[PDB]
């Protein structure tokens, strides 16, 4: 039964003193100087870039106190360029908890022909989104580092994904596009969780995706994708409405909020989709219109608003330590 505990998992809501701790806690030019800026580069998959990338993401994990496993996932396939190798970055707390919240986004950067002695870089695509995440990991360090402490009393921690190849090589397309996250999610779907459980899969441990992406540009409208998922995305509205009332948020009014009520018309494909359409529940916090930079060379470090990502990484702060009662 416990793969439907997720169903009835609640959130310990935290009061406005740990409101404003946690608010406090974290350091937008902490992560803008040693999280954020070394991923400002050409980082497509095989690329130098992409090594370096990688090397980044787990260096800044392995120096944080917590107990994090790092696992990189790496396999061969086909493309439009030719058979070309991919990494996933796995970090876990616990793995053998059957239950993970898992945070994702994608660390390779789009291939596009330099032009006027420019580069691609993606900062909200998704540089920024990994910068959250490495920053959420630095900010609530010491508060995970409690779930290393065994305790009858659920049998839940948390997980990081970082996907490789999220973006097309050339077009958009089934076999183009979620190379990392279709290979991730199938491989999850064929192992046995807890390890040598009958019938249950790594998938059923997910309790839920909360994918990130397109993240960094002033006034972002995030909609509320899922029926399944549409109670944690209430919270998210909740937490930035109760941060803006305390005054914990910058450059932020309450017409301009982030979290949305309406829903969306059509279908996004993102790195949610392998996991999406093998049941497991899904929190898609990637904004409708997306960044008006979207895929071209504007898309890197000055056009990014350091409030709006400031903001945000205090509401999803909350936001986990408010699902795992930290
Ligand atoms: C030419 C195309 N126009 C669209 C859309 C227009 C309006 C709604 S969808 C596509 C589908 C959207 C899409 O492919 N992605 C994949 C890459 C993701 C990312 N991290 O860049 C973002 C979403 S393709
Ligand atoms: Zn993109």
């Amino acid at each position: 039964a416990w793969p439907e505990e997720k169903n009835y998992h609640q959130p310990a809501i935290l009061n406005s003193s740990a409101l404003r701790q946690i608010a406090e806690g974290t350091s937008i030019s902490e992560m803008w100087q040693n999280d954020l800026q070394p991923l400002l580069i050409e980082r497509y998959p095989g690329s130098p870039g992409s090594y370096a990338a990688r090397q980044h993401i787990m260096q800044r994990i392995q120096r944080l106190q917590a107990d994090w496993v790092l696992e990189i996932d790496t396999f061969l396939s086909q493309t439009p360029e030719g058979e070309r190798s991919f990494s996933n970055i796995i970090s876990t707390l616990n793995p053998t908890a059957k239950r993970h919240l898992v945070l994702a986004c994608h660390y390779d950067s789009k291939y596009f022909s330099h032009w006027n002695n420019r580069v691609f870089v993606g900062a909200t695509d998704s540089a920024v989104p990994c910068a959250m995440m490495l920053e959420l990991a630095r900010a609530l360090d010491k508060k995970l580092l409690s779930l290393k402490t065994v305790s009858d009393s659920p049998d839940l921690s948390l997980q990081l994904i970082f996907f490789d190849g999220e973006e097309a090589f050339l077009h958009w397309s089934p076999q183009d596009s979620l190379y990392g996250s279709r290979h991730l999610a199938a491989k999850m779907a064929s192992t046995p969780h807890p390890p040598g459980a009958r019938g249950t899969s790594q998938l059923h441990g997910m309790d839920l995706l909360v994918l990130l992406d397109l993240i960094g540009a002033p006034n972002p409208t995030f909609p509320n994708f899922f029926p399944n998922s549409a109670r944690w995305f209430e919270r998210l509205q909740a937490i930035e409405h109760e941060l803006h009332e305390l005054g914990l948020l910058k450059d932020h009014s309450l017409e301009g909020r982030y979290f949305q009520n309406y829903s969306y018309g059509g279908v996004i494909q993102d790195d949610h989709i392998p996991f999406l359409r093998r049941g497991v529940p899904v929190l898609h916090l990637i904004p409708s219109p997306f960044p008006e930079v979207w895929h071209t060379m504007d898309d890197n470090e000055e056009n990014l608003d350091e409030s709006t990502i400031d903001n945000l990484n205090k509401i999803l702060q909350v936001f986990v330590l408010e699902y795992l009662h930290l």
